[PDB]
């Protein structure tokens, strides 16, 4: 993975987006990174 993803914050989608640079896909518990 990334890192965590957490479908509570409205901000968390875009931290998991964060994470890989800005250009992340969030799927499910986990955040993955478009690599």
């Amino acid at each position: 993975m990334c890192m965590p993803c957490f479908t509570t914050d409205p901000n968390m989608a875009k931290k998991c987006r964060d994470c890989c640079g800005g250009n992340g896909k969030c799927f499910g518990p986990q955040c993955l990174c478009n690599r």
